[PDB]
């Protein structure tokens, strides 16, 4: 059993919080573990007006992985949008990564633009019930809508299966947050030489009432992963319904990936 | 048996986040909780270098009572610090308050300064740990003392008898907090037709590893409570490790108060 460096790293509007139960889980196994704030996330100080792209949004991402020092790689799950955190940090640091894992999570590709996974997403499921919308301009001019996820939304789709305790929690931490999907659109696609080269590992279940069935199995045959980790049951926050589960196919990863 | 309105309110460095398992607990028996951020503190969006007092820090608790509208009572609970946040706003809004209700919590008086009992807590545990000290000067010249609180003294003397979970949990979103000790030793008393009028309820533990057994008992002599519960074992943070406990407790406080 291979011991691993897992960095964590939430989907927009939560935070490190959400990896609570999975890092001491990973730990007891003995990997190091980091989960990261993302910018205006958890408790990071800034405001998601003073964001003007999902790569600015990932700073805290990369500047961890310029930090790490050399010759050690780092496995990077991520949730839902943080998928797409994970292409931004393969095209700057391919070397420092291990392996990508996909956590219920957008899979970007190469061939098409960085906002495609969204694209089809909001097309598999275009309701998001009692969210509220706003909007900001940022540097340069663009309409960035913003949102904060409606409690209902976080109650039957998000954290359908888990504990009032961890639902109360997620409402007592939750902040605004943005796909930047017209940024995306615009954005040079995710490259061949650095996202196309890494290990990719995916893990999901039926059982998930946002990221849908017809969706992720669409991602799946869209951009063939080299593991498809099926869960039985639990719900779109796996590292909370499913945790040991998660666990252990983590450490599966590590185990092929190192 | 009588529900209530409860207005839980968390120490410095912490957030409305520490109440995740109370107050679904107290929503089970029909409850109506509401747990907010007091200033620079959860995921509100200030930091403590723009926070000049106490009571500054305390607005948003301020800011809920004023917007309740006539009629409404609500019964607030406060843990460690938060007794000066009860004293603060009871003094203010004594007319929509039912009773306070001090978990492991400084229980100040009216015939001492509002620093009173911050200093005799300070004697009792003078050593801090692994806690980082700052300061920065308030907007009328005063050097404010500010804090990061030690993950040895999150471990050891706050969360000692936690889950992993709870105790990553408040790795990830515990922030710099402040006593504002020396204003607080400036500040006028608390009043008698505030503060001095409620009912004040006390709840503690002898295992608490911060709020020490002579610390909590001194309180309890030098400002007689009108009720004194005390739980076998928990530790300091007995929301989390005495939940339902507390959560039976606070009904019969609903009961005698209304």
């Amino acid at each position: 059993m291979v011991t691993a460096h897992f960095v964590l790293i939430h989907t927009i509007c939560h935070g490190a919080w959400i990896w609570h139960k999975l890092k001491p889980a990973l730990e007891r196994a003995g990997h190091k573990v980091t989960a990261l704030d993302m910018a205006a996330s958890g408790i990071d100080p800034r405001q998601i007006e003073q964001i003007n792209s999902f790569d600015e949004y990932s700073e805290p991402l990369l500047t961890f992985l310029e930090k790490l020092p050399q010759g050690e790689k780092v496995i990077i799950v991520g949730e839902s949008c943080a998928g797409l955190n994970i292409a931004i940090a393969a095209d700057r640091y391919v070397d420092k990564i291990a392996a990508g894992v996909f956590h219920n999570s957008l899979l970007p590709d190469t061939v098409h633009s960085p906002s495609y996974t969204v694209e089809k997403l909001l097309e598999s499921f275009p309701d998001w019930r009692d969210t509220e919308y706003f909007t900001f301009t940022n540097i340069t001019g663009e309409t960035i809508t913003t949102m904060k996820l409606g409690f209902v939304l976080l109650r039957e789709n998000l954290f359908t299966k888990c504990t009032d305790g961890e639902y109360e929690l997620a409402k007592m931490v939750m902040r605004p947050g943005s796909l930047f999907q017209n940024v995306l659109a615009q954005r040079p696609k995710f490259t061949e030489k650095g996202y196309g080269s890494i290990k990719k590992v995916y893990i999901w279940t039926d059982q998930d009432k946002i990221f849908l069935p017809d969706f992720q199995r669409w991602q799946i045959a869209n951009y063939k992963p080299d593991k498809v980790y099926q869960v039985q049951g639990g719900d779109h926050k796996l590292q909370l319904t499913k945790t040991e589960e998660v666990a252990h196919i983590l450490q599966e990863v590590a185990d092929a990936y190192a």
